């Protein structure tokens, strides 16, 4: 009748078996069994002999910084259990930590296309949008190993979710974690392929919980990716009531309409305003909504997104995120004076609307032929061109500072003439313009 | 397969590969090699006496297009007679460039208040819906064909509607619906059948933009351009994953939207780019190209739960909507209701997921109120008939009802003047 809840399974159990729960905080409810796995139980509560079991907890601590684990929490990294400081329930009930204020102030992801033109927040949800065979999981880990908060006078964390990746994959990832020396200030969870679709299904909400410990507990900003939002679903779509059941139609159980919901929720700033979570979950197009309806992604998608686009992909270019499409609804929140640099929107502006023109000549171009083109317009379509090859594309292992991003931005700015420049306050090219300044 | 695809008239003879020049609306021409025909049309791939100097595809432009019903290469489909130009266009696009450098501005009612409200169209916007196999985007479309105009516009508004690769059943559900309508009227309606010629499919939204630029630029019109689906266009080149020349020939499409020369038309249009049911069989196309001004998304959640039309307003956007609203436009307390009913909505839907968390009982009143809220906003304000058709004002009324549901101090996104005007608890009856 109510909410999902994970339970320590200490016995097989049967569906829609009736049990006691002893929560978190220490109160008690009964519930029905929806699906299990070896470890761990999916239990639907009621409202205010049988099976008395206790929730699934996250060993809290700091010390979670620095491990590689699975996505029930136990150690991949072959180290010690973590020592717990708290054992928290992982639904999202565990500490209430969110203030309601707006979510603000710089993230900097060192990605161009996002700190430049669609600036990720403190607190922000910013989905990366994105499509089989697309390197989304490579963006995903270049923003683990990047992401910073500058100027901040709280620590800066990283909680890398995984799930339902291949062997080699999560060896890569441990391998990379490692080497960059990332894995300081990250909790990593790993779910593979084959490991139990509950264990799937828990993941997020392991790394969502770890997250708002670090933020609120600890007074830390947190970025949280989750990668992918599609493969949890293909679990989702799969597990205890779901099962065979078709969304839109009777049998097709409640909660299934809900529970992306309680993922998305789950970011803000938190209470007392030292720290947040922000999360960047991957949504990757799935290809087989025929076969395997999944909940809607829809709801993850309020704040904006970063869209990762194929053309880019074929042209050779990394990160291939077409901005576009992309959009940040929070981005004024976070730029600046104070915060990024003054020019910010300005430079971001002029780009996004330069780059724009210029793909359109590059239809008008196909339609009349390059020699016919104005010399005012050619300047934009290899606007257009610059902006692809120079503030697009970027090293795997680059790391920009907004600086380096918005020097950039300037200088393939140059190439259109100074009058063309609608979107930059005169005080603006007098000040950071190349041929200025 | 390298080049951009222009479009020429079978005059005589060509073979495959073929070294071809075409002559341009100026009088200079063009070089390519031929890379498909069918029986009326060739399709050139263009480079940079003794050859074949072929013309220029011709739509036959008139007024007297409005009323039509024709195929894809604008053969009549509606048993009249061929249409007697007054004119005949380059389909191309190149013998007339009719876009002034302006921005699009200025209201389009759709009707339709998920668009209207919360993300508005603009006179020359390109704002696409996007939608999925098995979502109601022909209704929608439809819908918006019946509905949309201008309000208060000395331009006299238009709309060409062009769709691509559909079974016969649904031409004639299209054809009906605009005939027993009346929006026929109004109307070029280009019909391509997916037993057509492949090359017809993809002539279809050259002559649709064509028709819709003569309309706009030579007749001083406002025209919404509605081309149903770029999805099924896409799989048209790829009959002849996707070729990679489809990016730029897809800008040729989108490039041809905007206010024209002098000011009193446009070219609006309204793609629908739908997503694969099947990726084996129909791969995912890259289309955000088109994606540049916002775009309108259909949900599966909503269609799921019963709700026509199932637009949810969260991920969708319109870039260009302040340009279109307030005061002489829609009206001045547009963008407040708009940004109030925005946040309220993901407030609400945000509080589902603290439903299925803590429990029902555990929301705070508060909290409880914006949960209600979001309910209201799908019941009321989303959902609407088929043939429902809302002023503006209709759908800011309703916003402004459901917004009641909510504490007045809780109105953070609405200016007290506004809440004082126009707030069902403090607004005075004239
Ligand atoms: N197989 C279709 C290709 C084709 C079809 C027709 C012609 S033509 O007769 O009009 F010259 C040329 C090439
Ligand atoms: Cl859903």
């Amino acid at each position: 009748a109510g909410p999902l809840i994970f339970v320590e399974k200490t016995e097989p159990v049967g569906y829609n078996e009736i049990v006691n729960i002893k929560m978190g905080d220490g109160t008690v409810r009964r519930g029905q069994v929806l699906d299990s796995s070896a470890d761990i139980v999916v239990v639907q509560v009621f409202e205010g002999v049988i099976f008395t079991g206790e929730t699934l907890k996250l060993p809290a601590s700091v010390d979670l910084l620095g491990r590689i684990l699975s996505g029930s929490g136990e150690p991949r990294d072959g180290g010690p259990r973590i020592v717990p400081d708290q054992l928290l329930d992982i639904n999202g009930a565990a500490m209430n930590p969110y203030a309601r204020l707006p979510p603000k102030d710089f993230i900097q992801t060192g990605i161009s296309t996002i700190d430049g033109t669609n600036t990720l927040v403190r607190g922000q949800k910013l989905p990366i949008f994105s499509a089989s065979g697309l390197p989304h999981a490579e963006i995903a880990l270049q923003i683990a190993r990047q992401a910073s908060v500058p100027g901040s006078e709280s620590a800066f964390a990283v909680v890398f979710a995984a799930m339902g990746i291949t062997n080699e994959e999560a060896q890569y990832f441990m391998s990379d974690f490692e080497k960059t020396g990332a894995l300081e200030r990250a909790v990593v969870f790993l779910n593979l392929a084959d490991d139990p679709a509950v264990e799937r299904i828990v993941t997020p909400r392991m790394a969502l919980t770890a997250a708002e410990y670090l933020a609120y507990e600890h007074g830390m900003h947190v970025l949280v990716i989750l990668t992918d939002i599609t493969n949890y679903a293909e679990a989702l779509r799969q597990m205890g009531a779901a099962r065979n059941e078709v969304p839109g139609r009777r049998g097709y159980p409640g909660y299934m309409y809900t529970d992306l919901a309680t993922l998305y929720e789950r970011a803000g700033i938190v209470k007392g305003a030292k720290g947040s979570v922000t999360q960047i979950p991957i949504l990757s197009m799935p290809g087989d909504d025929i076969t395997h309806p999944i909940p809607d992604l829809s709801g993850y998608i309020t704040e904006g997104q970063i869209v990762v686009a194929r053309e880019l992909h074929r042209k050779g270019i990394y990160p291939p995120i077409n901005v576009l499409p992309s959009l940040s609804r929070l981005m004024n929140s976070g730029i600046g004076a104070g915060k990024t640099r003054e020019d910010h929107k300005a430079v971001s502006d002029q780009m996004y609307a330069g780059y724009a023109e210029g793909r359109d000549l590059r239809g008008l171009v196909a339609i009349v032929g390059k020699e016919a083109l104005s010399e005012r317009d050619t300047k934009f379509l290899e606007f257009a061109d610059l902006f692809e090859d120079k503030f697009v594309r970027q090293g795997r292992n680059e790391n920009r500072t907004i600086e380096d991003t918005l020097e950039i931005g300037w200088q393939i700015l140059t190439h259109l003439p100074e009058n063309q420049l609608g979107r930059i306050d005169n005080k603006y090219i007098q000040k950071y313009h190349p041929a200025h300044r």
